[PDB]
DNA sequence: GCTATGAGTGGCCCCTGTGGAGAGAAGCCTGTCC
DNA sequence: GGGGCCACTCATAGC
RNA sequence: GGACAGGCUUCUCUCCACAGGUUUUAGAGCUAGAAAUAGCAAGUUAAAAUAAGGCUAGUCCGUUAUCAACUUGAAAAAGUGGCACCGAGUCGGUGCUU
C-alpha cells in the first residue's frame, strides 16, 4: 500500500520550511540507519523540519571594485605613457631619478640609490621645498615665468596634472578667453583672483595657502596670549579633535570646526576668524573633496601653457605637444567597453587591427559604430513568439501604427437610429489617422466626435465606447519627423517606409553625434544640411515588445496579408492582435507554434538565474527545489499527491493607485498652486521631462535646496548632486522620497551622518511649507528628523525589511512552476501532461486567520520551530480546501512535538581577504603585507583575514626553545588568500605553518557552522577557528507561548470585547506560568548554554522586577529567549539592565567531540567520533 | 625562585561621497482580448 | 551584526 | 491565468569617470640639560600602492552565483540509507524482514 501523501512548503529569504503528512493530517515518523564509526545505529525522527541559511548578496560591490581596478590600473598607464615620453631626455640629465621615484616607499635600507627622491641630495632637496611649498606654487611659476627650469620640476608638475586630470561632466571647451556667463561659471569655480594669469586655479589655491598662514599665526599668538594652559592641548594632541589632530591626526574638517567654535567664542578679536567659520573657509587644506567640481579643461590650459612656454628650450616637448594633450584629454567611451583580447566575460569590443591600442591611434584600431551597436542589442530582449528576432524601438512607426489601429480596432461608435455600436471600417480607420492622428499629438473622444463624425461623415450626435477621454496611442515620431523634414509625402511613401524605419533604428542606437553623422552620411543626398543637422539631435530611447517580422513580416498563406494588415481592415471581424495570433484559420499560429526553439533546456541553476530578482531568492528556489527531490526520495520515490506553497503578500488600497496612476506633472502642478509659487509660471515642463529623476527632483525642491538656502539653476542639475538623507552604509534605500537634490560642496562635506542639528533648526520651517504643500513625504521628513530622534541605531540597521516581502511575491510561483516541470511530466495519448501533482498558492492571511481563530499562535522570538510549523499548517489548510474534535487534537498533538528537524547549511566563506583599513606599524605576527616584498613589521599592512574553513590536523610540531616533537591535535585555520595553495598541496602548507608527520588521512574538511555534539545533548557550531555558536534549540511547551502571547498583546487584543476580558482572565489566572518559564530557561541554560554570570544576573533582575505590570514582565521574557536561541551571542536589554554577549573563545572542547554530517533535510547523519582519532 | 603559558574577560573596531550612459524586471491603476 | 584583536588578570604546570 | 497598450512606484545588471581617505618615505627641528625633560620653532605639499597576485600577456582577469558525507567522476553529473504499531523533553519502546 503506497501511502498517500502530501508536502507543505513556506519560503523566506532565510528559511524554507517542509513538512510531510498523511490524509489524517498526521506526521509520520521513520526510522533512518546511521553511518558511520559510533555505536548509534539507528535513529528515529519525524517527518517535519526547516532549513536555515546565509541570505544571498548581490553583486553591486563587486562591480564597483571592479571599475575602481580598472580606473587604477589606466592611471598608471597615463603615467607610464609619460615617462616613456620623457625616458630619452630624461636620461640624459638623470638616469637614476625614475628609479628613485618608483621605490621612494620603501625604507632607507631596501633603497638602491640615495634617499631624497627629487635630487639625490639635501641641499637641493631642502632648497626646492624651501621655494615651493606647494606643487601650486611651481605651477604657476612654470606658467608665469619666461625662464629655462630644470626638465625634473617639469615633469613633476605634468605628472602631478595628469594624474589628478579631474572630470569631465561638462561637454565642450569652457575658455572664457556666452562670454559673460562664462565668466561666472568660471568665478563659480574659482572665488577671487585679481592677478590675470594663465593658470587661475593655481592662483587660488596659494592665496588659500596664505590665509592659512596669516589666520594660524593669528591664532597662536591669540590662544597663548589669553589661554596660556590650552595652547598645549590645541596644538600637541594628536588624538583629539584640535589643530594638531587635523593636521596630523584623521581629524576632518568638520569636527576640527566643532572644537575650534567654542574656543573662539572665549576669546577677543576672532570676529573675523568666527566669520570665516560660517562660510567653511578658515584654514582649509588645498587636498580637499571640494574640488570635484574643477573641470579637466582648466588642467588643460594650465597644460598648454607650460608646454607653449617651455617648448622653446626642449625640441621634443614640441614635436610631442598633443600627444600629451591627448593624454590628459583622452578617454574610452561608455560604449566601447573594456579593451579586452577576448578573454573577457565583460567585454564585448570588435577589434579592427591586431595591434596593441595606444591613446595615439584609437580612432584607426576600434569600430565605434559595430561596437555601440553589439553594446546596445546585446542587453535587448528578443520576441516571445519570435525567438530569433529583436524587437523594434518603441519610437518606430510601424510600432506606433499597430498601437493605433489595435486601440481603434474595438472602438464601438452607437450614432442616432443604430442599434448595436458598430465596428470602424477599414476605410473609417484611415480617414481618421490621416484627419487626426497624423495632425494632433494627442486626441480625445471630444476631439474625434467634433473632426471626424460630425465634420468628415456628417453625425451630429455620436456615443463612444471602450477609450477614456483620449486615445493612449499617439504618433509623436511621426509629428517630430513631420516637424523636421517637413515633407509629408516622404513620410506617406511606402517605399521610403525602409528607410524610415532604418532612420528611426539609427536614432535609438547611438548618441554621440559623430557616429549619427556618419549613418545618416549615406541618405544625405535626399536632404538639405539643415535637415540633417536638425535630425542629428533627435534622440529615443526605449525598445518595444514585438519584432517587425511579427507584425508585417510574415503574411498569411491563404490571403498574404500581415498582422498589421488584418489589424488596418479585416471585415466585420475585426480581430485584434490577441485574437489574430490565437486565430485558427490563419498560418501565424502555425509559425508561432514552429518558432517555438526547443533548445537545450536550461539546467536548473540556469533557469533559476535567468529569473529577475535577487539572487537571494534564486538560492531561495534552488533550496526548496533540493528539499522537495530529498523528501521524494525519503517516501521511496513515490511522488506526492499535493504541494502547497504560501505567499506573504497584502493588498493595498485601489484610491492609492489611482493617485499613483495621476502623472506626476499634475499633483506638482497642485503641489505648487497650493503654494502659490511661480516656478511652473516661468519654467513650464511637461510630463515626458518629468521622466527624468533628475527634472522631478528639482521641481519638488521648488527650486529650493533643503540643505542649504540658495537657488537652484535650471541648466546646472548636471553639475548638481543628490544625495541620500540615510547614507547607503546604513541602509540600502533608492526611494524617491530618500532622495534629495543638494548642492554638491555641500553634500559631500555631510558623508555617513544624518543632517546636523543646526541645519534642521534653520530650515524646519521650509520643511513644514513643504508639507503642508505635500511636496515632500512624512516619512521623508522622518529621515530628516533623525536628528531629533537620536541619530542612526543598530536596531534600526538590522531588520525584516519590506523588500523581503516583495521577493517572496510572484518569484513563489516561479519556484511553483519549476516544481510543476519535475513532478508531472508524463504526457497521456493526447500528447497532454498528465497532472499526477498539484501545485497549490494560498495567502498568508488564510493561516494566519486560522491561527487566531484557534488560538495556535506563533511567537517568532522563541525559536525557529515556528516555520516548520507554518509549513505543517499551510499543508493542512491546502488539502482541507480542496477537499472536528479529532483533527484539531492532531492539530495539537504535533505542534507539541519536541523533535524538530533544524540545520544550519555548510558554507565555504567567500570574499574580501580582509578588512579595508590599513593599520599602522607594530609588532605583532597577526599583520598581513601588502606586497610580498614589504615587511609588515616595517610597512604594516591589513589585519583579520576571513577564515575559509577549519581542517583537523594531527601531526608533531617542534616546540619549545629544545625543538622537541610533541604529538598535537588541534584546528587550523585557512585563509580566503592562502586557499589556492593549500588545496594545490596540503602537505606542502602544512610543511610551511610547521607541522612535522602529518597523516593525510585524518584531514577533514570543516567548513562554516559545522556541528558538533557533547554530553547531555549540548551542541556546538564552529563558527570560525577559534569561537563558536549555540546550537541547541529550546523546545517550550505550547501553553506557556500562548499565554506568552496573550500578555505581551494585552492591551492590543484585536477581537471581540468578551474575547478580549476572556483572554485577560486567562492570563490573570495563570501568573504562575512566569516562574515556571523562567526555572526551564534556567534549567536549560545551566544544561547547554553555560552562562553561570549572566543566568545569575538575569535572574537576580527577575527578582527584583517581579513587581512589574505583566505586559513589560512579558516584553522583557520575550526578550529574554535572545540569551538561548539559535547562532550567535546578542547583547539585549531587560528592563533598564544591559548583558554583555557571552563568547565562547575556545575551541579546545569539541577535539573530543562527535562529528555529524546532516543531510540537506538532516534525515539522514553520518557520525564520526573525534576522540578515536589522533589517540595521544 | 624564576619563567612560559594557557585561559579567561572586557571593551573597541569594521573605507567613503558622487556624476554620466544604457538595459531590464517586478508591484499596483485604467482600457481590450485569449 | 558579528568575528577579530589587544590589554589585563589569574590559575596552574614545570623546573 | 496570460499579452499587448497608457500612468505611477520599487528594485536588478553592465560600462565610462571624479574627489578623497589610509599607508611609508622626503620636506636638516633649534636651544638648555648626561639623560629623564623643559622652552621655543614648524605644521597646508610631494612620490608609490590601493584586495596577495594569475597566465591566457590583455591598456585582461582576481570579493556574484555553486558546495552534507561515501563510491564512480577533471568538473558538471550519476549512484549510495526497510516496514507497521504504541508512545514522547530534542526522540524511546514494541513486532516482521534482510
Amino acid at each position: 500500500m503506497d501511502k498517500k501523501y502530501s508536502i507543505g512548503l513556506d519560503i523566506g529569504t532565510n528559511s524554507v520550511g517542509w513538512a510531510v503528512i498523511t490524509d489524517e493530517y498526521k506526521v509520520p515518523s521513520k526510522k533512518f540507519k546511521v553511518l558511520g564509526n559510533t555505536d548509534r545505529h539507528s535513529i528515529k525522527k519525524n517527518l517535519i523540519g526547516a532549513l536555515l541559511f546565509d541570505s544571498g548578496e548581490t553583486a553591486e560591490a563587486t562591480r564597483l571594485k571592479r571599475t575602481a581596478r580598472r580606473r587604477y590600473t589606466r592611471r598608471k598607464n597615463r603615467i607610464c605613457y609619460l615617462q616613456e615620453i620623457f625616458s630619452n631626455e630624461m636620461a640624459k640629465v638623470d638616469d637614476s631619478f625614475f628609479h628613485r621615484l618608483e621605490e621612494s616607499f620603501l625604507v632607507e635600507e631596501d633603497k638602491k640609490h640615495e634617499r631624497h627622491p627629487i635630487f639625490g641630495n639635501i641641499v637641493d632637496e631642502v632648497a626646492y621645498h624651501e621655494k615651493y611649498p606647494t606643487i601650486y606654487h611651481l605651477r604657476k611659476k612654470l606658467v608665469d615665468s619666461t625662464d629655462k627650469a630644470d626638465l625634473r620640476l617639469i615633469y613633476l608638475a605634468l605628472a602631478h596634472m595628469i594624474k589628478f586630470r579631474g572630470h569631465f561632466l561638462i561637454e565642450g571647451d569652457l575658455n572664457p578667453d556666452k562670454n559673460l556667463s562664462d565668466a561666472i561659471l568660471l568665478s563659480d569655480i574659482l572665488r577671487v583672483n585679481t592677478e590675470i594669469t594663465k593658470a587661475p586655479l593655481s592662483a587660488s589655491m596659494i592665496k588659500r595657502y596664505d590665509e592659512h598662514h596669516q589666520d594660524l599665526t593669528l591664532l597662536k599668538a591669540l590662544v597663548r596670549q589669553q589661554l596660556p594652559e590650552k595652547y598645549k592641548e590645541i596644538f600637541f594632541d594628536q588624538s583629539k579633535n584640535g589643530y594638531a589632530g587635523y593636521i596630523d591626526g584623521g581629524a576632518s574638517q568638520e569636527e576640527f570646526y566643532k572644537f575650534i567654535k567654542p574656543i573662539l567664542e572665549k576669546m577677543d578679536g576672532t570676529e573675523e576668524l568666527l566669520v570665516k567659520l560660517n562660510r567653511e573657509d578658515l584654514l582649509r587644506k588645498q587636498r580637499t573633496f571640494d574640488n570635484g567640481s574643477i573641470p579637466h579643461q582648466i588642467h588643460l590650459g594650465e597644460l598648454h601653457a607650460i608646454l607653449r612656454r617651455q617648448e622653446d628650450f626642449y625640441p621634443f616637448l614640441k614635436d610631442n605637444r598633443e600627444k600629451i594633450e591627448k593624454i590628459l584629454t583622452f578617454r574610452i567611451p561608455y560604449y566601447v567597453g573594456p579593451l579586452a583580447r577576448g578573454n573577457s566575460r565583460f567585454a564585448w569590443m570588435t577589434r579592427k587591427s591586431e595591434e596593441t591600442i595606444t591613446p595615439w591611434n584609437f580612432e584607426e584600431v576600434v569600430d565605434k559604430g559595430a561596437s555601440a551597436q553589439s553594446f546596445i542589442e546585446r542587453m535587448t530582449n528578443f520576441d516571445k513568439n519570435l525567438p530569433n528576432e529583436k524587437v523594434l524601438p518603441k519610437h518606430s512607426l510601424l510600432y506606433e501604427y499597430f498601437t493605433v489601429y489595435n486601440e481603434l480596432t474595438k472602438v464601438k461608435y452607437v450614432t442616432e437610429g443604430m442599434r448595436k455600436p458598430a465596428f470602424l471600417s477599414g476605410e473609417q480607420k484611415k480617414a481618421i489617422v490621416d484627419l487626426l492622428f497624423k495632425t494632433n499629438r494627442k486626441v480625445t473622444v471630444k476631439q474625434l466626435k467634433e473632426d471626424y463624425f460630425k465634420k468628415i461623415e456628417c453625425f451630429d450626435s455620436v456615443e463612444i465606447s471602450g477609450v477614456e477621454d483620449r486615445f493612449n496611442a499617439s504618433l509623436g515620431t511621426y509629428h517630430d519627423l513631420l516637424k523636421i523634414i517637413k515633407d509629408k509625402d516622404f513620410l506617406d511613401n511606402e517605399e521610403n517606409e525602409d528607410i524610415l524605419e532604418d532612420i528611426v533604428l539609427t536614432l535609438t542606437l547611438f548618441e554621440d553625434r559623430e557616429m549619427i553623422e556618419e549613418r545618416l552620411k549615406t541618405y544625405a543626398h535626399l536632404f538639405d544640411d539643415k535637415v540633417m543637422k536638425q535630425l542629428k539631435r533627435r534622440r529615443y530611447t526605449g525598445w518595444g515588445r514585438l519584432s517587425r517580422k511579427l507584425i508585417n513580416g510574415i503574411r498569411d498563406k491563404q490571403s498574404g496579408k500581415t498582422i498589421l494588415d488584418f489589424l488596418k481592415s479585416d471585415g466585420f471581424a475585426n480581430r485584434n492582435f490577441m485574437q489574430l495570433i490565437h486565430d485558427d484559420s490563419l498560418t501565424f499560429k502555425e509559425d508561432i507554434q514552429k518558432a517555438q526553439v526547443s533548445g537545450q533546456g536550461d539546467s536548473l541553476h540556469e533557469h533559476i538565474a535567468n529569473l529577475a530578482g535577487s539572487p537571494a531568492i534564486k538560492k531561495g528556489i534552488l533550496q526548496t527545489v533540493k528539499v522537495v527531490d530529498e523528501l521524494v526520495k525519503v517516501m521511496g520515490r513515490h511522488k506526492p499527491e499535493n504541494i502547497v506553497i504560501e505567499m506573504a503578500r497584502e493588498n493595498q488600497t485601489t484610491q492609492k493607485g489611482q493617485k499613483n496612476s495621476r502623472e506626476r506633472m499634475k499633483r506638482i502642478e497642485e503641489g505648487i498652486k497650493e503654494l502659490g509659487s511661480q516656478i511652473l509660471k516661468e519654467h513650464p515642463v511637461e510630463n515626458t521631462q518629468l521622466q527624468n529623476e533628475k527634472l522631478y527632483l528639482y521641481y519638488l525642491q521648488n527650486g529650493r535646496d533643503m540643505y542649504v538656502d540658495q537657488e537652484l539653476d535650471i541648466n546646472r542639475l548636471s553639475d548638481y548632486d543628490v544625495d541620500h538623507i540615510v547614507p547607503q552604509s546604513f541602509l540600502k534605500d533608492d526611494s524617491i522620497d530618500n532622495k534629495v537634490l543638494t548642492r554638491s560642496d555641500k553634500n559631500r562635506g555631510k558623508s555617513d551622518n544624518v543632517p546636523s542639528e543646526e541645519v534642521v533648526k534653520k530650515m524646519k520651517n521650509y520643511w513644514r511649507q513643504l508639507l503642508n504643500a505635500k511636496l515632500i513625504t512624512q516619512r521623508k521628513f522622518d529621515n530628516l528628523t533623525k536628528a531629533e530622534r537620536g541619530g542612526l541605531s543598530e536596531l534600526d540597521k538590522a531588520g525584516f525589511i519590506k523588500r523581503q516581502l516583495v521577493e517572496t511575491r510572484q518569484i513563489t510561483k516561479h519556484v511553483a512552476q519549476i516544481l510543476d516541470s519535475r513532478m508531472n511530466t508524463k504526457y497521456d495519448e493526447n500528447d497532454k501532461l498528465i497532472r499526477e501533482v498539484k501545485v497549490i498558492t494560498l495567502k498568508s492571511k488564510l493561516v494566519s486567520d486560522f491561527r487566531k481563530d484557534f488560538q495556535f499562535y506563533k511567537v517568532r522570538e522563541i525559536n525557529n520551530y515556528h516555520h516548520a510549523h507554518d509549513a505543517y499548517l499551510n499543508a493542512v489548510v491546502g488539502t482541507a480546501l480542496i477537499k472536528k474534535g479529532r483533527d484539531f487534537a492532531t492539530v495539537r498533538k504535533v505542534l507539541s512535538m519536541p523533535q524538530v528537524n533544524i540545520v544550519k547549511k555548510t558554507e565555504v566563506q567567500t570574499g574580501g581577504f580582509s578588512k579595508e583599513s590599513i593599520l599602522p606599524k607594530r609588532n605583532s605576527d597577526k599583520l598581513i603585507a601588502r606586497k610580498k616584498d614589504w615587511d609588515p613589521k616595517k610597512y604594516g599592512g591589513f589585519d583579520s583575514p576571513t577564515v575559509a574553513y577549519s581542517v583537523l590536523v594531527v601531526a608533531k610540531v617542534e616546540k619549545g626553545k629544545s625543538k622537541k616533537l610533541k604529538s598535537v591535535k588541534e584546528l587550523l585555520g585557512i585563509t580566503i588568500m592562502e586557499r589556492s595553495s593549500f588545496e594545490k598541496n596540503p602537505i606542502d602548507f602544512l610543511e610551511a605553518k610547521g607541522y612535522k608527520e602529518v597523516k593525510k588521512d585524518l584531514i577533514i574538511k570543516l567548513p562554516k557552522y559545522s556541528l558538533f555534539e557533547l554530553e547531555n545533548g549540548r551542541k556546538r557550531m564552529l563558527a570560525s577557528a577559534g569561537e563558536l555558536q549555540k546550537g541547541n534549540e529550546l523546545a517550550l511547551p505550547s501553553k506557556y507561548v500562548n499565554f506568552l502571547y496573550l500578555a505581551s498583546h494585552y492591551e492590543k487584543l484585536k477581537g471581540s470585547p468578551e474575547d478580549n476580558e476572556q483572554k485577560q482572565l486567562f492570563v490573570e489566572q495563570h501568573k504562575h506560568y512566569l516562574d515556571e518559564i523562567i526555572e526551564q530557561i534556567s534549567e536549560f541554560s545551566k544544561r547547554v548554554i553555560l552562562a553561570d554570570a549572566n543566568l545569575d544576573k538575569v535572574l537576580s533582575a527577575y527578582n527584583k522586577h517581579r513587581d512589574k505590570p505583566i505586559r513589560e514582565q512579558a516584553e522583557n521574557i520575550i526578550h529574554l529567549f535572545t540569551l538561548t536561541n539559535l547562532g550567535a551571542p546578542a547583547a539585549f536589554k531587560y528592563f533598564d539592565t544591559t548583558i554583555d554577549r557571552k563568547r565562547y573563545t575556545s575551541t579546545k572542547e569539541v577535539l573530543d567531540a562527535t562529528l555529524i554530517h546532516q543531510s540537506i533535510t538532516g534525515l539522514y547523519e553520518t557520525r564520526i567520533d573525534l576522540s578515536q582519532l589522533g589517540g595521544d
